[PDB]
């Protein structure tokens, strides 16, 4: 499942439990807010990277114009994906819990499946938030890839899926072959309550492989030497993104009228597989980059943060919205800055921080346990 550090200890813990408690009142003399005044959606965009980065590939139009223009007016960048063409669950894991899949053993498929029920009482971001205001939305099967044990572990009072739950989504209506984001999108907002802080945890299904949409018509897309099943698959994408284009505008329009602060972390899971590894050509990087912004209804800074991991989001989130942060959160935003995936893994800071980070990771996975002692590393 996981290596343990060298230097993996009771007193290693400890050591780790107080310095991070230290820099997190540190960081806090200087963040103003709480994150439990701000409703937060986790938005997994299913599929979505722009083409743009694919060398070899010519669209006719721009399909991403409108995320674009959301990314250039706060906090965005790229995001470093694990897999090509599949993987959603795990970049979903790492979101929540903040934990790398960098940091595990390659012999892990899927971390819902292997690491989280081997998990004593797993920290997330919605631990912050109510049971009742915690939300989980899905169009298939809640029981794909463990989700349904896992947010049941983790208290959500809903679970919206097209099967395995009591959830329902409402005026369903395909986009493709599969729901729509629209559909996804009215949803959330028919469930916004602006009394409430509430936590979304979402996982679109427009975008996901098989690709079929005849319109529109005008927008046209081919790539070198690709075969008539790979254009058309990406004629067919490229036509639907522009449809997830337009909708996310005018969900995140519909969320700037709400009496509420809220904050969104959009993000695509990984590529769609439908490149050949030609496509690339020079940057076969882009490969495993998709696009992220953490965008709020009220103004909005843009925290440099070009290249981050999925696992940076909550600790990027914190910062974007000035919120305090707990000794464990302390310790990933010293990783989202200092030892993070667009660092050399040559620097001895990275190191360090990243054994302090392995440490951790190790004693709530498969480990002792001994934070279980440090009772206020989680909390705020
Ligand atoms: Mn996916």
């Amino acid at each position: 499942g996981m290596e343990k550090p060298t230097n993996y200890s009771q007193e290693t813990i400890a050591s780790i439990a107080q310095k991070y408690q230290k820099l997190a009142e540190d960081i806090n003399k200087d963040r103003k807010n709480n994150i439990a005044d701000q409703t937060v959606i986790y938005l997994l965009s299913e599929s979505l990277s722009d083409p743009d980065r694919v060398s070899n590939v010519t669209v006719s139009h721009d399909v991403l114009p409108n995320i674009k223009a959301i990314k250039n007016s706060t906090t965005a960048g790229l995001m470093q994906s694990d897999s090509y063409g599949g993987g959603t669950a795990n970049m979903e894991f790492q979101t929540l819990t903040s934990l790398p899949f960098y940091n595990f053993s390659s012999s892990v498929s899927v971390l819902y499946s292997e690491v989280f029920p081997k998990m004593a009482k797993p920290h997330t971001i919605s631990e912050f938030y109510q049971g009742k205001n915690r939300i989980a939305m899905h169009p298939a099967s809640a029981n794909n890839f463990n989700r349904k044990t896992v947010y049941s572990n983790l208290g959500f009072s809903k679970f919206l899926a097209l099967s395995g739950s009591k959830d329902k989504f409402k005026n369903i209506e395909n986009v493709g072959l599969l729901t729509s984001d629209k559909t996804v999108y009215n949803n959330i907002l028919s469930l916004i309550n602006p009394s409430e802080s509430q936590f979304f945890s979402v996982i679109t299904m427009q975008n996901h492989i098989p690709w079929s949409s005849d319109y529109p018509e005008e927008i046209v897309a081919e790539g070198k030497n690709f075969t008539e099943e790979e254009n058309h698959n990406l004629t067919s994408y490229a036509r639907l993104l522009s449809f997830t284009d337009k909708e996310t505008r005018a969900f995140l329009e519909k969320l700037t009228q709400i009496n509420k602060p809220i904050t969104v972390v959009f993000y695509g899971d990984h590529l769609p597989g439908l490149y050949p590894d030609s496509a690339f050509n020079k940057h076969i990087e882009n490969k495993y980059l998709t696009d992220y912004f953490i965008w709020s209804n009220g103004t909005n800074e843009k925290k440099n943060h070009p290249l981050i991991n999925s696992s940076d989001f909550t600790a990027a989130l914190f910062e974007h919205t000035d919120s305090k942060v707990s000794p464990y959160y302390a310790l990933l935003t010293e990783v989202l800055n200092k030892a993070s995936v667009d660092k050399s893994p040559d620097s001895p800071e990275v190191k360090a921080i990243q054994n302090d980070l392995k440490n951790i990771q190790y004693d709530v996975t498969i480990g002792k346990g001994y934070l279980l002692k440090h009772k206020t590393f989680f909390k705020i």
